[PDB]
């Protein structure tokens, strides 16, 4: 078989979409080796069934308690991203040298678009290099314009809706890391003309004009959603799906702020009271390190009547469940795309980076969500109003119909003859 190496950035919103692409490629007969940091591997709980080799490299940055890579990295982003980069260059080189003692020999390296310098490692090692963008073409275009200097982070950019300042990717939220973060985002396009394959986790129908514009510059391959319609980490699948199977159609608010965003105790309380004083069933993912900021008896007592509070869930299976009526989300791109492809309208509570832009696209372009309005805390009353809008109002019925329409276009994209299916086949055939 042809041997593909895959190197996501060490965060779940980067690992997961690449993992799903890898599972698709493995189904077509390719051998896959997934490259993870030690810290990522510590959280991997199931891997046997996917048949993918997992090889680990050092973190390359300090190990601070049991915190995640980006958490440590945020203490000093400019220094620690550079340390992560230098260590990853050296250790991916060493790992490829070792893999070259085994058959089948590696032939291609799919790497996260946020680590463009991995292209030089792939080419030095005689491999093809494929840059895998985990953000939509619309937001990625902003980073391209940042690299060209057309914009520095009302705003008008080619083939995007008119944006308010709050709609731009949120780099200011990173405080003394804002400048480093803006440079790393722009740098995704620094070597794009030398990449062997440019892959985006999106589908053409979702952003026709920006994809077309992008394609006028470089051959790009839209391959999304890579997610099927599955997990490396603990997802508490049995507890979650049995609770959802007890819920009636269209009754559950799914609530998640993803793998990284952490709300203050003050914000947690407003979300908590909003969910309670709404009278809806809710499944709220509160990561284990964030639990201690919940109200005193929320998890054990107050949420017991209508809520399931869980430290992680099988999000693809949850969003596919008929009981789910809407998705209160931080609007990370994976959650955004997974909800659209599942036909689930959202309540948008973006926190930083591309989430702000994603929320604007959700509400104003794809029209499958509403956005909370901050006061900078989002108040329980605002959340409750958004819940009624989606759950009870005529508008929410329109958002749901729009979400089902996108689900159908996404199904077509990944089915035989669809744009993403065609592009994955073109990629596979090229490797052959
Ligand atoms: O209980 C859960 C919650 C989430 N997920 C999955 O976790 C991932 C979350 O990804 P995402 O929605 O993209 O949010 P983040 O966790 O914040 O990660 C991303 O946040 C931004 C998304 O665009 C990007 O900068 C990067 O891809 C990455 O940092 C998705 O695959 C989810 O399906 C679960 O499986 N179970």
């Amino acid at each position: 078989p042809i041997h593909i190496l895959a190197f996501p950035f060490p965060a779940k919103g980067h690992i997961n979409p690449l993992l799903h692409l890898c599972n698709r490629l493995a189904s077509k007969g390719f051998k896959i080796t997934l490259i993870t940091t030690v810290s990522t591997l510590k959280s991997v709980k199931t891997s046997k069934a996917n048949g993918i080799d997992i090889e680990s490299i050092p973190d390359g940055i300090p190990q601070e308690q049991n915190h995640q890579i980006i958490t440590v990295m945020e203490m000093n982003m400019e220094l620690y991203f550079k340390q992560f980069k230098a260590s990853a260059i050296e250790n991916t080189t060493k790992l490829i040298q070792k893999l070259k003692t085994k058959n089948p020999l590696p032939k291609v390296l799919i790497y996260d678009s946020s680590m463009p310098w991995i292209l030089e490692v792939a080419h030095e090692q005689g491999l093809l290099g494929a840059s895998f963008f985990t953000q939509p073409c619309s937001v990625s275009a902003i980073y391209y314009h940042m690299l060209q200097g057309t914009i520095k982070l009302m705003v008008s950019l080619p083939y995007l809706p008119l944006l308010e300042i709050k709609d731009l990717p949120g780099v200011q939220q990173f405080e003394d890391n804002s400048e480093a973060v803006a440079e790393l985002l722009a740098d995704q396009f620094s070597n794009i003309d030398d990449v062997d394959y440019v892959l985006f986790n999106t589908f053409d129908a979702l952003e026709i004009e920006v994809v077309n514009w992008m394609g006028s510059k470089w051959p790009i391959l839209t391959v999304g959603p890579t997610a099927p319609t599955n997990y490396l980490f603990e997802t508490n699948t049995e507890v979650c799906m049995k609770w959802l199977d007890q819920r009636e159609i269209d009754t559950v608010i799914y609530v998640s702020f993803g793998s990284l965003a952490s709300l203050t105790e003050e914000q947690m309380e407003q979300v908590s009271q909003a969910l309670i004083r709404s009278n809806c069933y809710f499944l709220w993912v509160v990561r284990e390190e964030e639990e201690n900021k919940l109200p005193k008896d929320f998890k054990e007592t107050t949420s017991k009547k209508k809520g399931l509070v869980i430290n992680w869930c099988p999000q693809l299976d949850v969003l596919a469940h008929k009981s789910v009526a809407c998705f209160m989300t931080h609007c990370g791109w994976n959650s955004t795309l997974e909800a659209l492809c599942s036909g689930v309208p959202m309540i948008c509570m973006p926190q930083w980076a591309d989430q702000t832009t994603n929320a604007k696209l959700i509400e104003h372009v794809w029209k499958i969500g509403v956005g909370v309005n901050k006061s900078g805390i989002v108040k329980r009353e605002e959340i409750e109003d958004c819940i009624r809008q989606v759950i009870e109002s005529e508008r929410g019925k329109e958002l749901k119909r729009n979400a089902i329409k996108w689900k159908e276009l996404a199904k077509e994209a990944v089915s035989e003859g669809g744009s993403s299916c065609n592009n994955i086949q073109e990629f596979s055939s090229s490797l052959l």
